[PDB]
DNA sequence: ATCAATATCCACCTGCAGATTCTACCAAAAGTGTATTTGGAAACTGCTCCATCAAAAGGCATGTTCAGCTGAACCAGCTGAACATGCCTTTTGATGGCAGTTTCCAAATACACTTTTGGTAGAATCTGCAGGTGGATATTGAT
């Protein structure tokens, strides 16, 4: 394979010590460093199953070990590595009570958010009590899909199977509710370093760009992007900068600040959107300019490579051609979902029924 | 090599809680019941040729009876191939979003019933003939 890498890595580091060579070109030689130790996480550190399907991911952001899932039937768990204390669980109805956005409390990392088919955005322990319903259907057969948080602004975000998006307060306080999309709202998401523009993907084939603040009016949007196909997934950048989209049958695109209609490049892989699989979800690495994604072949799919596995691929964003694979047998399962650590030195995987984990070996000797 | 105790097996019967689904109120709306009246379809009546009932009888083609005799049914048996049957593998099948069809609803379109004319394509009617139709004779293909 490829993985060419090369540099005067050292001299940079000094030349950054006497200014001569300008930060950028630091954050790029260190990001080809960076891979080339993740060269090295192809030994598969830790595996573990539960019961039904893995449906949502998400990181305990001061902590590098500890991470949170949830479930196809409301089934969530907690786990953290070097503790050994046999994780926490927390089960549900099992059926029809699929958890499927989930994000970790800025406030209380003890608590945690939570999107459900039941039709309850709740706020919830790991200890099982309710602290509180955020917006509800009043009605089955009506269900939410995406969920996302802000702490600088300290604000939550849902969306639902019909089209329509909700906002609140840390205190409820509901003024949203209108219409967006004619279809479900597959993914949502609010800017880092801004607190009051958003962004939202549907069924539609259509993602949109939003003005929390200013907008009122049932589509007096700020920005709407096309597609050729649905999307699973549109997220920000760390930066905030650029935004990273990712549709169903075969595409990716990097969209800019820079004239959001356009976009700066498309990155064709293949995810194939699948009815009883967790739907992929691009994502960003947060302290480089990376993109990685889990693959699935498609017979059809124009593959540049020859060689088509699933495996992990990771590309470069400001490029479009790809930089890393990371493959292991025993894991034959297609990753859904794949999140770097918000610290930067580990990595978590959730495929179907299996959640990996594949930091780095080292430790040759003890002594 | 039998019927007659027992090991084991499995249909039946029971008990109990869960799942399936029979049973059972209220709203929506196609669908069903009265009602008079018309003109096309049943029923009535004659008749009368055309089709059939009857039936007589006179050979004779055809049906009935007996002989006798070899090909067909059936049976003891019965090798050995063909296939049930368990017991383990292996392995494939049941469950667990969306695009692509299929379904309404208004408008716009196709085209098929309607109704008379009239000549004409086609059936009733008959008039000549040759392709069967039957008998008589010569070769042969099965015996």
């Amino acid at each position: 394979q490829i993985l060419p890498p090369c540099r005067s890595i050292v001299r940079t580091l000094h030349q950054h010590k006497l200014g001569r060579a300008s930060w950028p070109s630091v954050q790029q030689g260190l990001q080809q460093s960076f891979l080339h130790t993740l060269d090295s996480y192809r030994i598969l550190q830790k595996a573990a199953p539960f019961d039904r399907r893995a449906t949502s991911l998400a990181w305990h952001p001061t902590h590098p070990s500890t991470v949170a899932v949830g479930s196809k039937g409301g089934d969530i768990m907690l786990w953290n590595f070097g503790i050994k204390d046999k994780p926490t669980f927390i089960k549900g109805i099992g059926a029809g009570g699929s958890i499927t956005g989930l994000k970790f409390n800025p406030l209380n990392t003890n608590q945690f958010y939570a999107s459900s088919m039941e039709g309850t955005t709740r706020l919830q322990d790991f200890k099982g009590n309710i602290l509180r319903v955020f917006a509800s259907s009043d009605t089955i057969n009506i269900w939410f899909c995406s969920l996302d948080v802000s702490a600088s602004s300290r604000m939550v975000v849902t969306g639902d199977n019909v089209g329509n998006v909700i906002l609140l307060n840390m205190d409820g306080k509901e003024l949203w509710n209108l219409r967006m999309h004619k279809k479900k709202v597959t993914h949502v998401a609010l800017n880092p370093c801004c607190d009051w523009f958003l962004a939202t993907a549907s069924v539609d084939q259509t993602v949109k760009i939003w003005d929390l603040r200013q907008v009122r009016g049932k589509a007096s949007f700020l920005y709407s992007l096309p597609h050729r196909h649905p999307v699973n997934a549109a997220c920000f950048s760390p930066d905030g900068a650029r935004l990273l989209t990712t549709d169903q049958k075969s595409e990716i695109r990097v969209y800019s600040a820079s004239q959001w209609d356009c976009p700066l490049g498309l990155i064709p892989h293949p995810h194939r959107h699948f009815q009883h699989l967790t739907p992929i979800k691009a994502a960003w690495h947060p302290r480089y300019n990376l993109i990685v994604v889990g693959r699935y072949p498609d017979p059809n799919f124009k593959s540049c490579t020859p060689y088509e596995l699933r495996t992990i691929d990771v590309f470069d964003g400001n490029s479009g051609k790809m930089m890393c694979q990371l493959y292991d047998p025993e894991s034959s399962g297609i990753s859904s979902l794949n999140e770097f650590n918000p610290m930067g030195d580990t990595l978590a995987s959730a495929m179907g029924y299996h959640i990996l984990i594949w930091s780095q070996e080292e430790a040759r000797t003890r002594k």
